[PDB]
């Protein structure tokens, strides 16, 4: 059901660490954060 790209208790979390800092994500290896975050990484 997933393994790859997809860690936590169960499966709940693209690692948004290795590439952002905050937000969130629903796919694999991305970045999803808010218009006042700059940058990809999505960082204060």
């Amino acid at each position: 059901r997933c393994q790859y790209g997809w860690q936590g208790l169960y499966c709940d979390k693209c690692i948004p660490h290795p590439g952002c800092v905050h937000g969130i994500c629903n796919e694999p290896w991305q970045c999803l954060c808010e218009t006042n975050w700059g940058g990809q990484l999505c960082d204060k």
